[PDB]
């Protein structure tokens, strides 16, 4: 997997995006630390539907981008060494299999 370095105190920034159609229906997703796993994400961090946010872990996990325009990456503030591992973006596109997975690494210096 790709790999990002964050020093300590300062933010993280997780890259994570789709191709939304033109006035196209949000696709869910949900941002977990962790492999991604069978369904859904572990270790959740922040998850949207169809109109919005539905969950976020706390006010430290943020989506930075616009969501309403595809953009779901992540930053994580004021990071810690604990911060540091495997991270999960999943993008819910509908149907069997049909998810879009994406793992990062996040190291922390």
């Amino acid at each position: 997997m790709d790999g990002y370095k964050v020093e300590v105190g300062k933010n993280a920034y997780l890259p994570c995006s789709y191709t939304l159609p033109t006035s196209g229906t949000l696709v869910p997703m949900c941002w977990g630390k962790g492999f991604c796993p069978w369904s859904q994400c572990t270790n959740e961090l922040l998850r949207t539907d169809e109109r919005n946010v539905t969950y976020q872990k706390s006010s430290r996990y943020q989506l930075k981008g616009d969501l309403n325009k595809g953009d779901v990456s992540l930053i994580i503030k004021n990071v810690t060494l604990d911060d540091h591992g495997t991270y999960c973006c999943r993008i819910q596109f509908p149907g069997l299999m049909n998810d879009k997975k994406l793992e990062l690494k996040l190291d922390i210096k």
